[PDB]
């Protein structure tokens, strides 16, 4: 509980930290009325999930919720930063590709299921409920991974070169981190209870940094998000 | 309470999941950017449904609020649906008649207000109370409904025929179902309580299809939703 | 507590309440696009803080919160009034200015953690820590105000004279009211609570209706809403 996993909850609240000032500071020199837009999008994200970490690190976005036959220290401020940041790095790809408002519609859609349907699952009292939503969740987000692929890889194309290799990275980047949620989500506390809370924080920690930081660094420094 | 009228949670969450797919397949034969923005819209709004029909089959969108001299049974779940869900109607029939961005805002906000107020009430310890809220809560539902009526049924009129025509139609499916929602809270158990829980899930879980894919299904049915 | 500032609320209620009665009223004669956009934005204001200030009154939006060693009356219901208003408002300096998407956007993410932050220090359990979460919100603050000046106030002379000048004083007025709210909180019953509660909800009553209707009235009266 609300002990061991500290350090990581502290070492997160400082790198989205750090990385909220970077970004500001960096785009104090932003004229460009496209470039700005990336900006705002990219800083705003290591701010809300600033304020999230520090949160769980001072204890407020913890909870306990009663399952399987115990009391379970889960924090919700996690859903709470997600459900604004991933519909945000979300918007920074679609901007990225220029994609039509249907389709940035339907990944907003259905980012809010997944995430509003991860945290019924986290609140979840009878345990294998917890696992329903856990694949309604994992549904969800399987169809914005598909969006991302079928629905924008061949349009970046269709646009600028550089355009399409910085998507190209920022969509394998996506990919591959996002997909690592719901299977720590799954052997974590929220789930299964195979690694403990505290290797849990961990993970996530990582996976949040690399999502937040490590992905608006990349953005960040190409000349993609510039009108040409 | 969290029992008897579990068919109709269960046949709700089943027919809202129905119109879900349905509605992701039919989609997937749409290259049009316009209609790609009402295919989005529309699928998102039993998708949604679907999720909080069946967090209440669970148990999880239940509550117990105090008032009258009674512990009563309130499925707050329902609001949750209804604040995402009522507006993507709207929008639906914004975008339809092209609407200007102050009456979408106009609306959205009339909505949001709606719904917020009528959770306010469901939740309100003071019987005499939840029906300033209801009160309320149906002042702006009929401002939303005079909208449609006197601001957009004028417009619609002023651009292509099909559209005028499914518009109208669709129009008064919206005014015809939604007026029926205050009537059912009324005398149901949030109000009244003249009407059992059992019944009055059962009510608006008719109502709610009918919005959700009945509605979508003439609107996705027709030529309207082309560009010409 | 629910007691003694009664009537400031009910005050509040009534003053809100009649301001969106008279922009409303108002706003029927309005065709300009443009101007209708100004008027939606502006009238769903008050329109919003009358049910939450009724809310208040009517003890909903009241809750007590553990710390220093008491158990504080806490009118939550203010964030939830907040939240929705203040990046209305902001989005009424932005038309007006007609800012890019770019600056919009992180305006109304700076106004979320501003507003957020300031919730969690509201229902913060330890006394210090409420006060790290007043100076995050501060800062938060402090960066729209910037933005007001240093990226606003440059472009609105870029632009007709007119709108320069109203935007110059609406700019005035938020900037001298919005700085009040952080130092009635910490005086207040949420801070440091050198101030009483009945004061508090007064001191706050003063300054919403002077920051919902008082601008409402000076924007929805000037040229500069409408199309030249
Ligand atoms: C903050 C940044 C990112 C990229 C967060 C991403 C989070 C997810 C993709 C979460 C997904 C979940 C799924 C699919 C199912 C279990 C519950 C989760 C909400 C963890
Ligand atoms: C999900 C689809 C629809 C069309 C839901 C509509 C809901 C309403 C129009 C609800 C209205 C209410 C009013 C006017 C007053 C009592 C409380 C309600 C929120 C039920
Ligand atoms: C309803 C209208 C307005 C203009 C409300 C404004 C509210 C604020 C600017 C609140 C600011 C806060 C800060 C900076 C720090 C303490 C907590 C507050 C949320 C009161």
């Amino acid at each position: 509980t609300g002990r061991p996993e500290w350090i990581w909850l502290a070492l997160g609240t400082a790198l989205m930290g750090l990385g909220t000032l970077y970004f500001l500071v960096k785009g104090m020199g932003v004229s460009d009325p496209d470039a700005k837009k990336f900006y705002a999008i990219t800083t705003l994200v290591p701010a809300i999930a600033f304020t999230m970490y520090l949160s769980m690190l001072l204890g407020y976005g913890l909870t306990m919720v009663p399952f399987g036959g115990e009391q379970n220290p889960i924090y919700w401020a996690r859903y709470a930063d997600w459900l604004f940041t991933t519909p945000l790095l979300l918007l920074d790809l679609a901007l990225l590709v220029d994609a039509d408002q249907g389709t940035i519609l339907a990944l907003v859609g259905a980012d809010g299921i997944m995430i509003g349907t991860g945290l019924v699952g986290a609140l979840t009292k009878v345990y294998s409920y917890r696992f329903v939503w856990w694949a309604i969740s994992t549904a969800a987000m399987l169809y914005i991974l598909y969006v991302l692929f079928f629905g924008f890889t061949s349009k970046a194309e269709s646009m600028r070169p550089e355009v399409a290799s910085t998507f190209k990275v920022l969509r394998n980047v996506t990919v591959v981190l996002w997909s690592a949620y719901p299977v720590v989500w799954l052997i974590g506390s929220e789930g299964a209870g195979i690694v403990p809370l505290n290797i849990e924080t961990l993970l996530f920690m990582v996976l949040d940094v690399s999502a937040k930081v490590g992905f608006g660094l990349i953005l960040l420094r190409s000349r993609a998000i510039f009108g040409e």
